[PDB]
C-alpha cells in the first residue's frame, strides 16, 4: 500500500555524468562509450547568448580547449561535432560503466527520473513530467545544465532529456539527447517564455485509478459522461482534451478496478465542479498530473482492496 | 529555482542489494562486506509468524537453508546470527561495491530516501520522513521487505531503516541496522497499529522558507509572536511542540531570507486559523512537512556525493 512519487534507481546514470569545461564555464556531460553528450551552450559567454553563431564560436574551438573530468580523471578529448543543440565530444576511453541505453524523444504527458547534477557530480534524484506546454517543472540551480532525465524500464536506460534552461516562470527546458529542443524553444536568451500550461487529463485520470486501487471511492458518482462533453467541460478548467488513445491507454486500469474509463470523466467532472471537501485523494488535496497510466500500473498492486 | 520531494542518488545502495531465500520466503536482502543484512521473519513460515520463537527456529536452521543470490551470482552462506530483528548471514565473498557507510539510528522528524526493492532487484527510490508515530508513509508491496532507507554526507552512506511490515493503515514500520525497531512494534503476526500522528513543526517551517526563497511571499505578515503562544496554538492543531533547538536549526535559514523564526511562526499561525483561502505554497494546498531545514538548505545550495 501507499503512492509515492517514485524515480527510477540513479546508479546506471550517476556512472555516466562527468564535468565538462572550456574556459570559464562549467556543465554537466553525458558520458556513453567514447562521446561525451552536454549542451551546446557551454562554448558560449553571457554577451554570446543574445545572439549566438554556434557555427563561428566551435570552429575558433580546439579538441584541447575542452577539459572533461570523470570522478579524479581527466578524459583527453579526440573529436567534436555539433548536432543541433548538442555538442558531442569524442573521448579517447570508452567509459567501462556504459549501461545498455537508448535515446528516446517523449510526448507531453510522459513522465521521467531527474538525476541533478553539478560539477559532474549527482546531487539528487526526483520524478518529473513533461508539460502539455514543453516545459519542465524541476529543481535546477545554476551549474545544473547537461544533468539529464530518464526511464529504466527493464535493464535498459532510455534518455530522454538533458537540460538548458530556466525560464522567467521558474521552470525549465531542454533537449532530447540529439539536441532537439522540446517545445519551441531556443539556446538563445530570447523572449521566451512558456506557453499557458494545462492539467494532464489522462494522468489524472490514471492517479485517480490508483487511488481506487488503493481503496478509495469517495469521489466517485452515479453518473457517466461522452468523451466531447467531458472535454468541453475540462477545457473550461484549463484540463487537456482527452483523445480516444487515452480512453485506450486506461483500459487495464479500467479492467482492474471496474470502472469504465467515461464514468472515471463523470468523477472527475464533479470534482472539479466541488472541490475535495476537505478530503484528500492518495495523500494530496490537489488533483495530481505528474503519474502516467504506465506509472500507475508499475507501482500499485495488481490487486484492488475492494 | 523550483523544489521537489528530491531523493539522495541510490547507485551506491543498488550495489548492496541482494536476495535472500529461506524456504518458501524470498525478501531482500543489504550486502555488505561479507555479511548480508536481512529481516529475521524470513525464518518464518506463515504460522510461525502468529508466535515466533526466533531462537528456536535459527536453532534448526544450517547455513546452507540460506540461498543468497547477487545478480545471476549465488553466494555461500558460512555463518548465521541475529541482532535484535535483523538476521546477519556471513558469505564466502566480500561486496567488491562495499561503499563507505554507517549504521544510524534517526530520530521522528529526520527524512531519508527508500530504495524499493524486489527479489533482490531495485525498483525505485523516494524521499520520505519518520512520522512522530515512528512509522513512515512508504509504497511498498508484498516482497519489498528489506529494503533499505538512507542518508548521504559526501561519500559515506547512513544506512537508518530496513523495511518490516505494513500496518492496517497503509503505513509501515521497520528497524534501524541494529534490528533494533522505530516505534512500538514487533515483528509478529499480531494485532498492532499506528498511533495518533503529528505534524512535524519544524519541517512545515522550514518549507515556508523554501517557498519565500522560491518566490512565495504571500503568506507573509507584519506580526511576531513568542514561542510560548506560539506553542499554545501548535498544540491545538495536532502540531508537534517547536522548541529553541527548532529556532537555532532554523537560523542559517532566517538569516538567508531576512524572515526571523518567530517572524514565520506568525505566519504559520495565521495559516493553521484561517487556511489558504484558494492559494498554494510550492503547489500544494497542505502545509508540506517531510523536508527537513537541512534538506531545504542542501536543494537550494546544490550540494553533491
Ligand atoms: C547559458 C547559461 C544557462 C544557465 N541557465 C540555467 C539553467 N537551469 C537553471 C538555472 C537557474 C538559475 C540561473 C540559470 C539557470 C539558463 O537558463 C541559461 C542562462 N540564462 S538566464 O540566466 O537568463 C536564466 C534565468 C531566467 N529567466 C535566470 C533564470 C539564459 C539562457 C538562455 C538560453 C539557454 Cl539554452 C540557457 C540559458
Ligand atoms: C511476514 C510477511 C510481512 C510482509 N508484510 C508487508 C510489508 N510491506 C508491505 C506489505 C503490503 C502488503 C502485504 C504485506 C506487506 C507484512 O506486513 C508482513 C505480513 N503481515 S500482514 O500481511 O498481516 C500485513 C498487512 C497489514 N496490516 C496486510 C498488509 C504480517 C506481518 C507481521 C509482522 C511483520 Cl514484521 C511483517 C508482516
Ligand atoms: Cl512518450
Amino acid at each position: 500500500s501507499g503512492f509515492r512519487k517514485m524515480a527510477f534507481p540513479s546508479g546506471k546514470v550517476e556512472g555516466c555524468m562527468v564535468q565538462v569545461t572550456c574556459g570559464t564555464t562549467t556543465l554537466n556531460g553525458l558520458w556513453l562509450d567514447d562521446v561525451v553528450y552536454c549542451p551546446r551552450h557551454v562554448i558560449c559567454t553571457s554577451e554570446d547568448m543574445l545572439n549566438p553563431n554556434y557555427e563561428d564560436l566551435l570552429i575558433r574551438k580546439s579538441n584541447h580547449n575542452f577539459l572533461v573530468q570523470a570522478g579524479n580523471v581527466q578524459l583527453r578529448v579526440i573529436g567534436h561535432s555539433m548536432q543541433n543543440c548538442v555538442l558531442k565530444l569524442k573521448v579517447d576511453t570508452a567509459n567501462p560503466k556504459t549501461p545498455k541505453y537508448k535515446f528516446v524523444r517523449i510526448q507531453p504527458g510522459q513522465t521521467f527520473s531527474v538525476l541533478a547534477c553539478y560539477n559532474g557530480s549527482p546531487s539528487g534524484v526526483y520524478q518529473c513530467a513533461m508539460r502539455p506546454n514543453f516545459t519542465i517543472k524541476g529543481s535546477f540551480l545554476n551549474g545544473s545544465c547537461g544533468s539529464v532525465g530518464f526511464n529504466i524500464d527493464y535493464d535498459c536506460v532510455s534518455f530522454c532529456y538533458m537540460h538548458h534552461m530556466e525560464l522567467p516562470t521558474g521552470v525549465h527546458a531542454g533537449t532530447d539527447l540529439e539536441g532537439n529542443f522540446y517545445g519551441p524553444f531556443v539556446d538563445r536568451q530570447t523572449a521566451q517564455a512558456a506557453g499557458t500550461d494545462t492539467t494532464i487529463t489522462v494522468n489524472v485520470l490514471a492517479w485517480l485509478y490508483a487511488a481506487v486501487i488503493n481503496g478509495d471511492r469517495w469521489f466517485l458518482n452515479r453518473f457517466t459522461t461522452t468523451l466531447n462533453d467531458f472535454n468541453l467541460v475540462a477545457m473550461k478548467y484549463n484540463y487537456e482534451p482527452l483523445t480516444q488513445d487515452h480512453v485506450d491507454i486506461l483500459g487495464p486500469l479500467s479492467a482492474q478496478t471496474g470502472i469504465a474509463v467515461l464514468d472515471m470523466c463523470a468523477s472527475l467532472k464533479e470534482l472539479l465542479q466541488n472541490g475535495m471537501n476537505g478530503r484528500t485523494i492518495l495523500g494530496s488535496a490537489l488533483l495530481e498530473d505528474e503519474f502516467t497510466p504506465f506509472d500507475v500500473v508499475r507501482q500499485c498492486s495488481g490487486v484492488t482492496f475492494q
